[PDB]
């Protein structure tokens, strides 16, 4: 295949994926983001990533956004919003960050494929992303692609249009668009 | 007006641009990535979060990956391959990283909407990206959403197509990995 038909594939991957998502979890996320004091990403590997890129829009917009993990994210407190994308759900270091974050009483909201998860199991909100073998037997998920990748891209196409319907919410758009980026 | 709207909004804006680009750049960027010894990513910001997403499933497949900045990047010798992701082709950091590269004799690639731009002049290979004036003028180029956002989509789509197009010529799928 031509590398341009290889994009045109992953973009009609991302078509069964995207839209199969909930409404009214993602809409909640939004006005989750709103209220909380503070909102913390987390996600490993390429998925921490694209967490890293969504806290960096939110920054932008002048919410008080960090990244779990990173060497000057401030402490956690009552009521911050915390948002985790891990397709598995298991990964350790991300169930220890939830776990943690509901122990301080702050709220935990999970992206993922597996709502029964470790990680599902703690979220005050989860955002069921596709990619179950019940997806895959179904016709309602398929992916060409290694491991990670469409789910991967997911994240970030859901990440930004949560940026949009924050936009709305607070009544932007990409031209009015102050961003609060860095300067040196 | 809904979260699951505004993704499509989003896969709109994306099929539109997207498949806007040259193939023969494209499989020759593939052709490149398989001869260079050492192969660094490199980008600002978001673009730079891609290409470090790029850098890690080149180095998946076993190729020599490296990301300009990081504490543990080597040396660059020549011959060895850097590819840039820059919007505008105007950061100051990524304008002396290809300067540098060529000055010492390595290949440089450039994903930017401007060709003409300090770090396309500076490029061997370039991959025009949608984006600009023209393209907006024509009426082919539009986006809802804030600035680069579109650009570092594509830039991430891009590079995993970039990874399909090496595992066909490496004669591996999604399992093999």
């Amino acid at each position: 295949l031509k590398t341009t038909e290889y994009v045109a594939e992953i973009l009609n991957e991302l078509h069964n994926s995207a839209a199969y998502i909930s409404n009214e979890e993602a809409d909640q996320l939004a006005d989750h983001i709103l209220s909380s004091h503070q909102i913390f990403t987390a996600g490993a590997g390429r998925s921490g990533l694209m967490a890293k890129s969504f806290a960096m829009r939110l920054m932008h917009m002048g919410f008080n956004a960090h990244i779990v993990g990173e060497i000057l994210t401030p402490p956690l407190a009552e009521g911050d919003l915390v948002i985790i994308g891990s397709g598995s759900g298991e990964t350790k270091s991300l169930i220890h960050t939830a776990a943690k974050a509901k122990s301080l009483h702050g709220i935990v909201a999970a992206l993922t494929i597996n709502p029964e998860s470790s990680i599902g199991k703690q979220a005050d909100l989860i955002i069921r992303m596709p990619g179950s073998p019940k997806d895959q037997s179904n016709g309602s998920y398929k992916t060409i692609q290694p491991m990670g990748s469409l789910f991967e891209q997911t994240l970030l196409l859901f990440y930004d249009a949560v940026i949009l319907k924050l936009m709305e919410k607070k009544g932007l758009d990409s031209e009015t668009m102050f961003t609060h980026h860095a300067n040196l």
